[PDB]
């Protein structure tokens, strides 16, 4: 049985590029000489084949080899991570897992309570926090800043629509006007919001620290500010009683102990130049 | 249903004190003035009821209040975390033989243990460090004193932890295993005292525990981060009907401020 793997565009965990003329992927190599491994993902580009690669595709490839299965990677239809909205239905990668469109989510998918009620998560492959991406020289103290708590058109802030960050701000935050403001401004994808911070369309992007710290490392105009809230993991997503549960988690724990995960960090995440 | 909980002495996760004359626990309060919740636990000191409290005990009480199991707690008989040497000893051993239904302790999540039992989602994520006397600095595992050992610098860990059998099995660490096989301790608290007495020069152990010890004691510091990070989790047998509700509760305790409050109370 071929596992339908679903994923999403999210650097540096998943890079998405167009194929060449002949339908292959461009032969790239890391600075240390090793081949960069890529797969033919299908999905929307504004269904046609594209080249997928990164932290999470290297991980997919590991698990494939260890558990001996075949995969067909596809990009989530709506371009979302997945929330549950009013009959309350799950969207994004979460919706696709449950409805059968996917067999496995391989992505920087945040492990939380809500989602774990409906799917199985592997043991975390990474552990990380929330932070705020801003222009260099924009001191944010924390969650309770004046410009946030008392919002305005002079200082716009946002997150990505239909992530666990979004529904938590809508449904759960102890603050009225913040979600009213944020609902006006939230972005469809993380790449768009990161670019908006650069082009001054957005003054603060609330998002995964693993993505934003990587982004700030490569962009000297951008800094992160805050360890907001608490830490949470990324894990593989599966249906609650699929027979892969045990071995996916065994593989990830083995990957942490034999240094394979540390290597994925060195290849894709750990970077500095500013 | 009623669950048999097995736990282990490991400050600040589990403290163990004598009961009163009449076999009850005295009421105590924290630095804040909060009520120290305590549970009767049986075990060694000749098997007497004792009083058990701390991070892991507050976590057990929370799990019980969410899912409505009753419990009786006891301290592991042989005193150990558990290694496979194909039968397990320690808390692993008790859980597998049915002397416990659930392990509640700073129990390291690793591949080998996860082949035999279910772990919950982690309640804490941490790593290995070294407890030394202040003024000692260690770069990492490849410090001369570790790589090429002697009586001039004693170093050790606790017998029958994950650490122990990991050092004993690695071909790379052959030279270290033979020196540690002379000096490995029975309990963490014994090893920690040795660092103060200058009977042990370097104790290799969990950062959550050793960072707490250095906070209390100005003579001690932690130096380094060895290897990689790993979690603590609740242990259960593979076919426990509580494993889904345990993990859900742990995930929610990260998101509702509960774990953070345990940190303020017991750790910082
Ligand atoms: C908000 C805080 C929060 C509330 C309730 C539960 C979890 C968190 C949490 C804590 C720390 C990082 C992080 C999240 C969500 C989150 C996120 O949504 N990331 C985007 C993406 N990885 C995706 O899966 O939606 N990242
Ligand atoms: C390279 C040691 C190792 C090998 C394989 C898998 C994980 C680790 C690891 C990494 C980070 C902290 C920590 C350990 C073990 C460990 C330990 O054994 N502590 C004692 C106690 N918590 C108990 O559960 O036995 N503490």
């Amino acid at each position: 049985t071929r596992l339908k793997i679903v994923t999403i565009h999210q650097e540096p965990f998943v890079y998405v590029k167009p194929t060449l003329s002949d339908g292959t992927c461009k032969e790239e190599f890391t600075v240390n000489g090793d081949p960069v491994k890529k797969v033919i993902c299908t999905g929307p580009n504004d269904t046609v084949p594209q080249c997928c690669y990164g932290f999470c595709i290297d991980l997919l490839i590991k698990l494939a080899r260890t558990m001996n299965f075949t995969y067909e990677v596809h990009l989530v239809a709506d371009g979302k991570f997945g929330t549950q909205e009013r009959k309350k239905e799950w969207n994004g990668m979460m919706g696709e897992l449950l409805s059968g469109q996917a067999d496995m989510i391989v992505a920087p998918l945040t492990i939380n309570n809500e989602r774990a009620q409906y799917i199985e998560f592997s043991k975390p492959f990474k552990y990380q926090g929330l932070t705020i991406l801003v222009k260099k020289g924009t001191r944010i103290t924390g969650i309770n800043d004046p410009r946030l708590r008392n919002p305005s058109d002079k200082f716009i802030y946002a997150t990505v629509k239909q992530s666990s960050v979004d529904i938590y701000f809508r449904r759960q935050v102890e603050l009225s006007t913040m979600y009213r403001h944020m609902e006006k401004h939230n972005y469809e994808s993380a790449a768009e919001a990161i670019q908006a911070v650069r082009d001054n369309k957005l003054h603060a992007f609330i998002w995964d620290s693993a993505v934003l710290e990587f982004e700030a490392s490569q962009k000297c105009d951008l800094v992160t500010t805050g360890e907001l809230f608490f830490r949470s993991g990324f894990g593989i997503g599966m249906r609650k009683d699929s027979p892969w549960k045990q071995n996916v988690s065994l593989s990830i724990l083995k990957s942490h102990e034999n240094g394979f995960m540390e290597d994925l960090d060195k290849t894709w995440v750990r970077y500095q130049e500013c």
